[PDB]
């Protein structure tokens, strides 16, 4: 159960747009921290409309279930504000933000080893979720958050965390799931009850394509109807700009869910590319 945070201890400072039936803000939390030290902590606030009851329930159950699993590559949730007409997730603010935006702002001037390190970290996170039989369901480059940039002097790689799952595809409207092709796998377009650990293996492939494509979105030129037909016709994505991961992407984006490799196997594959 999430720690409750009082509306009175939250300041909203900056609008950061919208997620899927969410409004996102940067703000500050006034808290009592380690040793009774008063802190003013930068926070990321995700606001759900209480009137969208099934969406909110799904969102906060997903966030809660994953926050029960502390992990270096999973975002820290501080708690929730049940304040009136809205329920608010209070989350750590990750300094360098979403990986797709990061790659655009840096004009894809990162080398293949940087991409491999981020891919490995994501794979380790997903391996941990797989061992805990916890489906994420919204793996994508925008939900990869950069804590730290690479430091060439120390050899430190970039360091990432994976965002909270959001509203489950089992409750979202079909048109939203179709918009989310090709992150949502074909079996889930067919029936959202086909959600399975296999789902995240497919989406991991799509996310690798993003990482290797400088933050481009695959199939952006296709509308919801032509994306649904892209699966009906069983097409695969084009090889990304950095072709080094093309084989791994194809192996993960397997139309047969049971053939998608384990994240343990995926990690070994990534290691062998170096
Ligand atoms: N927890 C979290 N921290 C951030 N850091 C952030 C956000 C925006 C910027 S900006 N306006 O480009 O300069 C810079 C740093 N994002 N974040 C999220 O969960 C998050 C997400 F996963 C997807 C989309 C939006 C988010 F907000």
């Amino acid at each position: 159960v999430f720690h409750k945070i009082r509306n009175e201890d939250l300041i909203f400072n900056e609008s950061l747009g919208q997620g899927t039936f969410t409004k996102i803000f940067k703000g500050v939390r006034r808290e009592v921290g380690d040793y009774g030290q008063l802190h003013e902590t930068e926070v990321l606030l995700k606001v759900l409309d209480k009137a969208h009851r099934n969406y909110s329930e799904s969102f906060f159950e997903a966030a809660s279930m994953m926050s029960k699993l502390s992990h270096k590559h999973l975002v820290l949730n501080y708690g929730v504000c049940f304040c009136g007409d809205e329920n608010i997730l209070v989350q750590e603010f990750v300094k360098f933000g979403s990986l797709d935006t990061y790659l655009k702002k840096n004009k894809n001037c990162i080398n293949i080893l940087w991409k491999l390190e981020v891919a490995k970290q994501l794979a380790w996170a997903m391996h941990f979720l797989e061992e805990n039989t916890l489906i994420h369901g919204n793996v994508c480059a925008k939900n990869i958050l950069l804590i730290r940039e690479e430091d060439r002097k120390t050899g430190n790689p970039p360091f990432i965390k994976l965002s909270d799952p959001g509203i489950s595809i089992t409750v979202l409207p079909k048109d939203i799931l179709q918009e989310r092709i090709p992150w949502v796998p074909p079996e889930c377009i067919e029936n959202p009850k086909n959600l399975n650990l296999a789902t995240d293996k497919w989406s991991f492939g799509t996310t690798l394509w993003e990482i290797c494509s400088g933050g481009d979105k695959p199939l952006s030129a296709l509308d919801s109807q032509r994306k649904l037909q892209f699966y009906e016709d069983r097409h695969q994505l084009p090889a990304p700009k950095a072709a080094e991961l093309a084989n791994l992407i194809n192996n993960c984006m397997d139309y047969e869910p049971d053939h998608r490799p384990s994240f343990r196997a995926i990690i070994r594959d990534l290691n062998s590319l170096f």
